[PDB]
């Protein structure tokens, strides 16, 4: 298990434009296209992303390509963020993966606001952190996924993804 496999489990793989858990047009392995209500808007973003006229459909390779870019972007986000970086740097690899997952899901900004949770993480107060992390819209809207990531922060193992 690794961050790619982990996210691939959480996000799935769909080759046609689909809607998010939030109702937003997405494709591939959780590649958000646009928050816009317009399907055409989404198709436009898709074509720009891929570099061809896709008409809403992509290949597996293309999905993985966007995925790889997305993963990279999440890390890059973390590294650049003054609240995130110090936490990330303090964590072991497995736990780093959990943080990347969250950022992949809710964005750098969203995650950087979990001030109390981030602090507990830095303090390596695993159980406490896990408790704090669940007190969120994140957890209530995507409880099974949140439970997995939280478990991962709690234990520093991949048991939730086994």
């Amino acid at each position: 298990m690794n961050i790619f496999e982990m996210l691939r489990i959480d996000e799935g793989l769909r080759l046609k434009i689909y809607k998010d858990t939030e109702g937003y047009y997405t494709i591939g392995i959780g590649h958000l296209l646009t928050k816009s209500p317009s399907l055409n808007a989404a198709k436009s973003e898709l074509d720009k992303a891929i570099g061809r006229n896709t008409n809403g459909v992509i290949t597996k390779d293309e999905a993985e390509k966007l995925f790889n870019q997305d993963v990279d972007a999440a890390v890059r986000g973390i590294l650049r963020n003054a609240k995130l970086k110090p936490v990330y740097d303090s964590l072991d690899a497995v736990r780093r993966a959990a943080l990347i997952n969250m950022v992949f899901q809710m964005g750098e900004t969203g995650v950087a606001g979990f001030t109390n949770s981030l602090r507990m993480l830095q303090q390596k107060r695993w159980d406490e952190a896990a408790v704090n992390l669940a007190k969120s819209r994140w957890y209530n809207q995507t409880p099974n996924r949140a439970k997995r990531v939280i478990t991962t922060f709690r234990t520093g193992t991949w048991d939730a993804y086994k």
